[PDB]
């Protein structure tokens, strides 16, 4: 057995078929290319066979570069996957074909934004295959494509009973995927669920892993969670499938996140115990806590009553939503049965937890303590009483007398981010903050403007001295900007080509004081002033605008104000304080997904202040078409608005000022429509939140509102509007 110093990949093949018992093989330091590494042989456990860098950190693999081990005792380390994407179903792969690996180990890996360049291509970044083998004190952040993050498959009967083991990993953020397919680990399929696959998931630290509702999605019997944090991660850990898991010692820091959720239980014989979750906002699926209800003679790919469950010794602080018996309907009649939810600790500072959707008389409740009035009608099982908290210096709140026996064993350990993934790789904001960089003083230039906005950093902030700016060209974002009037009003803004702002990857946008005119652009349809990258867009970008005015959009019809581009997906668009006038089109058109996938434009919308003055569109047009129910939006906020002349032109087919259709949470507040078109709510599925108050209609009809998916009236809220004719 020998150490291999590799220089270049026809070095690497020379060696790779014949690798034993005790070599290892050493990349040389630098960037690799289109590099498809191997990994095979027959090792031993007193001899690997090892892959490793040179120096730890200073490999990098980019291009069409991949990882497979096939065999035994393999262990791969070490290695950076930035700057491209895999040519195949994985960036990391326990097989090489047909041939699985068995007692491998694959560690101190870090996979980047390693994204493939098309949001709807699928791909695993890694996926474990064979048993007994080992993914540990790894680092990833940034997947943006469908698929999940790390796939457990199952999809032989040596690749079920595996033991896995998954460890120490830092499971950095992944951003809102704005569609199903967003999971950061998953245990198995559907189709395979009812095998046993025995894995072990512990000691992971899980920070805004918010792809969708699963987080952690288990499809499979008999696996072991336990030990890993969960820190501000908008999901839960559901599960979907399979029978017999447990789930203990878990910790889940909402910090009051929006949407951070926590344990979803499905299915028969789970252990649910000594779990500490807090300040959780999640609601409805993606809730603090839930047990859903079950469907009767339940396919294998829709959901199982819930048998058996024990849900002991967990604490819940501030967790907004408990549910039982959840998603009670015609087709999910089967309620919990012969399960016990004993010793818990429900402490709701403020008040809102625990709703019961159905019989749940099948749960039996002992010794279950809260400080609210949570189950009157179970009374026995459920008892008030003040509980007076302190937070010990692992960082848990834990009752201060010593005679409350409920909640998680008193030695609950928390996992430091700082003991997961790699020291040599750092863990970094997921996100550039607006304004977080150097000011540049802009002459009152078309040139000098493009010239800053080429030499400027991601953050900084382009102060515009006072005069007019004649684009000529298109404005490519890039990085994160912000654009701000040396005074307000007394900056001027046109552009000649088809629009002015197109955001791509990495861009985000932010305009203040600025006057935008439309009177130089093309005399043409499709204008707009803001788009996205047409086509391709992979990062979720930002777009904000305040006491901006825009002005003779209309020189063409069909002159929108922003436009996004196909799977375009924004993280938030905020409209404060702004002026818009004589415009042809729409202002935010958000509504490409016409496949009816559950893919949608935007998480976020608001706006608020505005005013809004013959707009032959609409203000919104946010679509997100089907039946899926994996995502949290979009979000719409309209209040304290004016529409004046908006929505009633001959080409917007919505006839509504506001059009939402499948938007999960509305609120539409101290609006003003006159002489316009009226909103226009089209609920789908997944019992949307939408609240319409204290508006004002004059000359303008009342709001139409729709069900899709559901029979008979309407669920919208309206209270307080005011439609004068
Ligand atoms: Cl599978």
């Amino acid at each position: 057995a020998k150490d291999y110093l590799i220089d270049n990949k026809q070095a690497y093949a020379k060696i790779a078929n014949t690798l034993q018992a005790g070599d290892t093989v050493i990349l040389q330091n630098g960037v690799w290319h289109d590099f498809e590494i191997v990994l095979s042989g027959q090792g031993s456990k007193q001899l690997p066979i090892r892959l490793k860098p040179q120096t730890k950190g200073k490999v990098i693999l980019s291009g069409q570069s991949n990882l497979r081990l096939a065999g035994q005792y393999l262990h791969a380390s070490g290695l950076v996957f930035k700057n491209g994407y895999t040519p195949t179903s994985a960036v990391i792969e326990f097989r090489n074909g047909k041939e699985l690996a068995f007692n491998s180990r694959v560690s101190e890996m870090v996979i980047d934004n390693y994204n493939n360049p098309d949001k709807r291509e699928s791909d695993y970044w890694v996926a474990l295959y064979g048993q007994h083998n080992r993914f540990d004190h790894n680092h990833l952040e940034g997947k943006r494509n469908k698929g999940v993050t790390v796939a457990v498959r199952l999809n032989s009967e040596q690749s079920q009973q595996n033991y896995h083991q998954i460890d120490h990993n830092y499971f950095g953020y992944r951003p809102v995927f704005g569609s199903n397919g967003g999971e950061t680990l998953r245990i198995g399929t559907s189709h395979y669920s009812l095998s046993d696959s025995h894995t072990l998931v512990e000691n992971n630290y899980f920070e805004q892993t918010n792809g969708e509702v699963e987080i952690i999605s288990i499809k499979s019997g008999k696996n072991h969670i336990r030990n890993n944090v969960f820190y501000e991660a908008r999901g839960t850990l559901t599960l979907r499938h399979g029978n017999g898991n447990i789930i203990e010692e878990n910790i889940f820091f909402g910090n009051g996140v929006e949407h951070t959720g926590g344990i979803r239980v499905i299915n028969k014989d789970h252990i649910i115990r000594n779990n500490y979750l807090e300040g959780l906002t999640g609601f409805r699926f993606g809730s603090g806590f839930t047990v859903m209800n079950g469907v009767p003679n339940s396919p294998i790919n829709r959901y199982h009553q819930v048998e058996n469950a024990q849900i002991e010794n967990n604490t819940f602080i501030n967790v907004e939503h408990i549910q039982l018996a959840a998603g009670s309907d015609a087709e999910r009649s089967a309620v919990p049965i012969d399960s016990v939810m004993n010793n818990n600790l429900i402490i709701n500072d403020s008040q809102q937890s625990f709703t019961a959707f159905d019989d749940i008389s099948g749960i039996k409740f002992s010794n279950n303590i809260a400080n609210t009035a949570v189950l009157p009608s179970l009374s026995k099982g459920v008892k008030q009483q003040q509980v007076k908290l302190k937070r010990n210096k692992a960082g848990l709140l834990y009752p201060v007398s010593e005679s409350v026996f409920a909640g998680a064993k008193a030695d609950l350990t928390v996992l430091k981010k700082a003991d997961t993934g790699v020291s040599w790789y750092p863990k970094s904001p997921a996100i550039v903050a607006f304004d977080s960089g150097k000011t540049h003083r802009v002459e009152n230039s078309a040139k000098d403007l493009l010239l800053k906005i080429e030499q400027a950093h991601s953050g900084d902030v382009l102060e515009l001295s006072a005069g007019d700016y004649d684009l000529a060209k298109l404005v490519v974002i890039d990085k994160t900007l912000s654009f701000k009037a040396a005074q307000d009003g007394a900056v001027n803004l046109t552009f000649e080509r088809s629009s002015l702002f197109e955001i791509h990857d990495g861009g985000s946008l932010k305009l203040e004081g600025l006057v935008i005119s439309g009177k130089n652009s093309p005399d043409s349809a499709g204008n707009s002033v803001i788009r996205t990258k047409k086509w391709g867009m992979v990062e979720n970008y930002r777009l904000i605008m305040e006491r901006c005015q825009l002005i003779d959009l209309d020189i063409n019809h069909t002159f929108d104000f922003f436009k996004t581009g196909k799977g375009a997906l924004a993280d938030e668009i905020t409209l404060i304080n702004n002026q818009f006038s004589q415009v042809t089109g729409d202002i935010l058109r958000l509504d490409s997904e016409i496949e009816n996938l559950g893919v949608y434009n935007a998480e976020y919308v608001t706006l608020t202040n505005n005013h809004f003055d013959n707009v032959s569109g609409a203000l919104v047009k946010l679509y997100r078409g089907g039946t899926d129910e994996s995502t949290f939006g979009p979000h719409f906020l309209l209040k304290n608005n004016t529409l004046n002349s908006v929505g009633l032109g001959k080409r917007n087919k919505t006839n509504a000022s506001v059009y939402l259709h499948g938007v999960q949470v509305t609120e539409i507040a101290e609006n003003a429509f006159t002489n316009s078109a009226p909103i226009v709510v089209e609920h789908t599925v997944g019992e949307p939140q939408t609240r319409i108050i204290s508006n004002t209609f004059t000359n303008t009809a009342k709001p139409y509102i729709e069900e899709l998916n559901i029979a008979g009236s309407h669920t919208a809220i309206l209270k307080n509007n005011q439609v004068i004719q």
